[PDB]
């Protein structure tokens, strides 16, 4: 078999589809891998950047974009269909409307499941100058999820050194560092994940002091009472539902619950109940809900701390990678049964 | 028919006995009306104080200490089955063993339903000064439920002047304070409550902007949206059940929710769910309990404010009163019914 190359200078593009707005839990075939057709070429007039994308992030947000709704009641509108899937990703500017960009240079931000995208505007990319990490920690530590525990732990939490710390989700992409930060502050930290390798992975590669498998505990309230004999002083709510329920009795007096997701609940029609909310009031509780879009104005202030933190060995992180467009599907849908051990990244090109 | 006096100097003293601990909703027959006898005379060496009893608060925490404990996950330990309900109430000092006290000084604090107590220690008991006002109010307005409303709304709420406020058993002792608080403020102030009646009342004497009847609404977040167009600032939370799940995508950013009670909770074995708490963090809601207790320090501060405002008729008050310890317990049980129209009062004797 024989391609002639385009003399238009045609090439082409894989992409990820959402075939059609999605109700209960996604399925790998919810998506489609297609290949398009680009010139790699900027519209007319653009002051935006066209890119190679290089890797892409899985992250739990992006179910809930993938139900129809007008713009509002969700801080962002969701896919279209037809359209490739977007989401936080890391890439190399091959064309750009405005000059802070040049090609060559790397960026993270919003992007499209795709090999290469038009970003029609630079306001919300960032330009990536230090390189002596792995690219796709921009996607992690160094991006959105490193942002949201910097902001979760440190600005909702009030944390003090000596306080019980309790952290779902916990060798996941942002509960794995809230836990090392919470670590470093002189908290007593614990986590809860779904798996033995990942009750392993917290105590031995993110220095939790304990850790446990929910999914093999009949009992929350005993399990959360063996850990933490007086209590929680600051629970970090990743997951919600039973867990939640669980935890709200073994709250501290003037305890902090920052709710920063509850991923049970994303893929039922109907969340189910909190039922132990008198604690609230028992236990003289704050809890509190952020978005770390609010945060990123301390964007290059947690690069200042986290940076030289990595080369120093003080902090570490847990990448899931798998290769090409053609697994992000199965990397997406993923997420919601723990497939993922560590931060769930796509590698679409190295280079 | 013909009784002699005592020879020992014996008197009668009415005293509502708790049976039994209650399971469910309580029954007037949990409860029962009994004549001891007294001598009143303090016991050697106590530092405490003989009382005559002179109002009793309803309070809806009590039902809580009906229910058979450990000291321990709740904030107050239970009952004795067969002893006398406590609580909060204004007695006439007869004999003291703390020489702060006299014969005929007018006190607030927690004591027995009965005609006649001793309570062993001072140390928790107000002494009143100021009687140009009813003497029932130090049950309510001058009592434990005007320290919670201004506790929390202006220690829990962070208030400002143009922010929305709703509040639920917004007629009630805590309730008709908040939303006159937030008034004079300068907010816009919504309720809720049980009854046409109730509603009225809100509108009308305690000049909130709105109220409802959430028993005829169908639809709560209908209701609130047809108050609340652009959202809530404030939820002062006293019912907890529907009207929370109706209120959480109802907030705005930034937007509090002061978690005092959740009545609709209280004779229920098992909670019902609170379902909407994605909404926590879509609006960055900080959802925080409070207890009165914890702000005693700023009683005297309290009383400063409220009353030359009561004085001035800046703040206004309504009790619901019944007569007799005979009417205690009809009036207990009615909280839960909604009975009360007003902070519930008894009368056991006016001197
Ligand atoms: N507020 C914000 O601005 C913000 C920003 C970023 C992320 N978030 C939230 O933070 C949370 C963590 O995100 P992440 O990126 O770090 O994800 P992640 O932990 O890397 O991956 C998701 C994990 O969720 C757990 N999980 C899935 N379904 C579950 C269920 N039904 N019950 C309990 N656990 C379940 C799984 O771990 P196990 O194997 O341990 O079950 C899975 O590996 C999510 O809720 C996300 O939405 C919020
Ligand atoms: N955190 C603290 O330190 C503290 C201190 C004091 C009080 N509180 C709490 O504050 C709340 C108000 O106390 P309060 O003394 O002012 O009581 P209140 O409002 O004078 O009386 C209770 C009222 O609750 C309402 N209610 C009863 N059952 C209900 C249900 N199933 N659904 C909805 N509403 C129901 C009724 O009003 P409607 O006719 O309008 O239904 C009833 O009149 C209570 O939850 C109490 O426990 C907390
Ligand atoms: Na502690
Ligand atoms: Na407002």
């Amino acid at each position: 078999g024989l391609m002639a190359a385009s003399t238009e200078g045609v090439i082409s593009n894989k992409q990820v589809i959402l075939k059609d707005y999605v109700t209960g839990f996604p399925k790998e075939s919810d998506m489609q891998l297609t290949t398009a057709t680009t010139k790699l070429k900027l519209p007319e007039g653009s002051k935006g950047v066209l890119v190679k994308n290089l890797y892409l992030s899985c992250d739990p947000y992006m179910r809930s974009r993938m139900t129809k709704r007008e713009p509002g009641a969700s801080y962002v509108d969701s896919f279209d269909a037809g359209s490739p899937i977007v989401g936080y990703g890391v890439a190399k500017v091959l064309e750009s409307g405005d000059p802070k960009f040049k090609k060559g240079d790397l960026i993270w931000g919003m992007t499209g499941w795709e090999e290469y995208s038009v970003i029609t505007s630079t306001e919300s990319l960032f330009k990536i100058q230090h390189i002596d990490v792995p690219l796709s920690y921009y996607t992690g530590i160094l991006g959105m999820p490193g942002m949201t525990a910097y902001a979760g732990f440190y600005e909702i939490c009030n944390p003090k050194k000596g306080e019980t710390v309790f952290v779902s989700a916990a060798s996941g992409a942002v509960g794995q560092l809230v836990g090392q930060f919470a670590k470093l502050l002189g908290c007593y930290v614990v986590g809860s994940a779904g798996s033995k390798e990942k009750v392993d992975l917290l105590k031995n590669k993110f220095g939790f002091d304990n850790a446990f498998n929910y999914k093999e505990e009949p009992d929350l309230d005993a399990a959360l009472k063996r850990y933490f004999p007086e209590g929680i002083d600051i629970y970090f709510e990743n997951v919600g539902g039973v867990m939640l329920d669980a935890v709200l009795p073994n709250m501290r007096v003037h305890g902090r619950i920052a709710v920063c997701g509850l991923i049970s609940q994303y893929n039922i029609a109907a969340a189910e109940g909190c039922r132990n909310l008198m604690y609230l009031i028992i236990k003289q509780v704050r809890m509190q809900g952020f978005l770390v879009f609010s945060y990123y104005h301390l964007y290059e202030k947690f690069l200042e701390m986290v940076l030289p933190a990595i080369k120093e060995g003080k902090l570490t992180y847990v990448e899931d990678v798998v290769e090409g467009l053609e697994s992000a599907p199965a990397a997406l849908i993923g997420l919601y049964a723990g497939r993922n051990v560590g931060k769930q990244v796509v590698v679409v090109s190295r280079e």
